[PDB]
């Protein structure tokens, strides 16, 4: 009850960098998805004012995938600017340590918003430093009372290890490895290209939600 | 000759978040400083168009302190958007691994710009994961032909270790933490509040440059 409800357990990764395209696609799928993740490529290209535009046009929740990774004072300012622009939640790296995460939690508490802790990634290169730190980063989050987590699904069983550390109550989102395996552990899956590059995004979203069931 | 020349070895960390203040202060010090570092608090608050404004008003070099820390494809897009906006260089985390760094190097090569690898940080919390990875991150940079590095100066002797790994030819910038011994290892020092919160920023900059001797 204390974590967000994501409609149909499906989050749109809106990774297009053009405002017209981003708004067009998002409008086509709003019947199916109430939660949209946007990142720096779009906001740097079009301005942070685009966040309020998504919310005012569509009434969707916005998660700012900004992978915040600075010192505490700077993290605080990034979070404040992002929440002031209307973001409901922000994604934060754990690798820079507990004080950097707490800075974000502080601003979220002040402003009534949410922090997601990114515990692990699974692109090539993640094996160098990230994967060996993942379990400790997750435990750091739990020890700090973090309730929302982002984890990779390339290895669904790792998603299980994460779920093991954070408990069943925490909110966990992940890209949608096989969605069937992923949804055993994640509360919602994140879907990008298969929807936003589709000839018919509405139909794509509708089909994804059916399979989720 | 193949790395940048920073006028007076002094980089302004322009961490103010409103455009009027940022432009006022930068204008006061441009006689002394030709290189300005801008981060997310300012650009998210005022728009990426502010980068071109600094360059057109002041003819300064801009380093975008964006601590890029995503997967390769997203890193590529962040770098492209940032360079398109006019940034001369971008600061990139090494913790996400070699492919994520190479994505940035690829765009920089294409566009004729520069990547700075952030090897280490020294805020509280950096001891958890960052400090133990620092030497390996620096070696990863060297192995990838990275020429520009950012390192912390809270422990000047750590700057010596970094300088040891990257060689004498690489370009190294660091905050200025006694400037005296930081400059034994770093090619330029980064100064923020001492200048931008000063009643007389011009005098503050002038004094700093004199101290650098």
């Amino acid at each position: 009850v204390d974590v967000m409800d994501v409609m149909n357990r499906l989050i749109l990764a809106m990774d297009l960098m053009n405002r017209d395209d981003a708004l067009r696609v998002t409008g086509e799928v709003r019947e199916y998805i109430d939660t949209v993740k946007i990142g720096y490529p779009l906001v740097l290209s079009e301005g942070m004012d685009i966040i309020a535009e998504f919310r005012k046009r569509f009434g969707c929740r916005i998660i700012a995938d900004f992978k915040v990774a600075d010192i505490p004072e700077t993290n605080e300012k990034i979070c404040r600017a992002t929440f002031k622009a209307g973001a409901d939640a922000i994604i934060v790296h754990g690798f820079p340590g507990a004080d950097s995460v707490r800075a974000c939690l502080n601003v979220a508490e002040e402003m009534g918003r949410e922090v997601f802790l990114l515990t692990e990634m699974s692109h090539p290169g993640a094996e160098m430093f990230i994967q060996g730190a993942a379990d400790e980063i997750a435990r750091m989050g739990v020890d700090l009372g973090v309730k929302n987590y982002v984890g990779p699904s390339t290895r669904p069983e790792r998603l299980s290890r994460l779920r093991e550390i954070i408990g069943q109550d925490s909110f966990l989102i992940s890209p949608g490895g096989d969605p069937g395996e992923t949804l055993r552990f994640a509360d919602a899956i994140i879907v990008g290209r298969s929807i936003y590059l589709a000839d018919n995004p509405a139909a794509a979203a509708a089909g994804a939600i059916e399979s989720i069931k």
